[PDB]
Formats: C-alpha cells, sequence, structure tokens
DNA sequence: ACAACCTCCTTAGTACATGCAACCATTATCACCGCCAGAGGTAAAATAGTCAACACGCACGGTGTTAGATATTTATCCCTTGCGGTGATAGATT
C-alpha cells in the first residue's frame, strides 16, 4: 500500500520543516564586437565527433 | 346648390425578439444542317533536340573496422529525515 497512500501521508512535511525548491534564468541577449566571440567552432582546431555533437 | 349623414360596400395597411440545425432538385424545346472559316490536320524544316551509343567519371552506400560513448555496475558522499530539547515567539504591555 504505501505509494498508494503517499499523496496523503507525504502531504505532512508540507506544513513544517519549512525549506523549499526553485530554478533560475541565466543568459544574455547577444551580440557585438570585438570578433573574439563572433566565431563558430571552425576556429578551434578540434576533432569530428566533437564537431557533430 | 351643395353638404355630410344613414347604412353595410370593398379596399388594404400592419402583425415583437435572440439563436441553432440542413440538403440544394424541376422543365423540354425538332437547332435542325447548310456553309466555310482562318482553321484543323500533318507533312516537311524551322527552333534547334532527343537519348542511345560508347565512352566518360563520380557519388554514394554498405560492408568492414575502428572509436568512444554510455549505461551499467560499484561505492562513495551529502542532504535529509524524524524526534527532541527547549526555543523570544505571539502580542500584551511598558
Amino acid at each position: 500500500i504505501r505509494r498508494a497512500a503517499t499523496i496523503l501521508a507525504e502531504q505532512l512535511e508540507a506544513f513544517v520543516d519549512l525549506r523549499d525548491v526553485r530554478q533560475p534564468e541565466v543568459k544574455e541577449e547577444k551580440p557585438e564586437f570585438d570578433p573574439i566571440l563572433l566565431r563558430p567552432v571552425d576556429d578551434l582546431e578540434l576533432t569530428v565527433r566533437s564537431a557533430n555533437c
């Protein structure tokens, strides 16, 4: 039975021990000079399976 | 001379508002058939070309080997649980 009653048993920690959970936003909107960043992987001199994935 | 009035005459002007569902037929009717148009047909040559031949030449895909990645296994680590000790809350007062 326990998993079949868990959305009623594990609904109790819900009211105490009161630390919680969440995710962010992290990027910027792109792009300008100097062209040190304005380059594809072509500029790196690296292998082919890397260049596929 | 006219006026409107008595009576049933007929005429004909209208009939509230919002919305949804359904599919689009019936006619017969000589169009004759004669002429000839530019105008349908097609042979022979322009506007130009097919695809088979023998060459040409290349791409692609499958079989083979290699690569490395991934999902497993293992084991480690931390973040979490639940209870407990005792916390300065909640809020009444200063």
